[PDB]
């Protein structure tokens, strides 16, 4: 688990991994995080613009087919610090 | 994040921490089936496949978090 600082306003930006027939889903904190207005999930990426710091929170992508299903985490700190 | 690692064919077995607990599973709600027992504070799941592993959390505000691996390893 890596950390990841980003300023208030600037774009999140978190990459999956590649896996043939692998479909990737996201959590943030355990709950789940779908497309909307400043999200978009795209092959293996996940983009959110508008950085607050409520959208800080420890992001997971789990990458599951039928065989199996790996998983990677970040820590995302949005702040001015 | 706290990490479980259990072998395949072995019983997944998690134990919520610090009230009425749901378990999710990469976002998803899960409840009981035929190999999943939920009760109390625990979240049963027997036959380990490695497709069980995933990312599962726990809440009631509250949660905790675990990063199923199912491995022979």
């Amino acid at each position: 688990p890596e950390a990841y600082v980003v300023a208030p306003g600037e774009s999140l930006e978190l990459q999956c991994m590649l896996k043939d027939a692998a479909v990737i889903s996201w959590t943030k904190d355990g709950v789940h995080l779908g497309p909307n207005n400043r999200t978009v999930l795209i092959g293996e990426y996940l983009q959110i613009k508008g950085a607050t710091p409520r959208d800080s929170g420890l992001y997971a992508c789990t990458a599951a087919r039928t065989v199996d299903s790996e998983t990677w985490i970040f820590m995302v700190n949005v702040t001015d610090a």
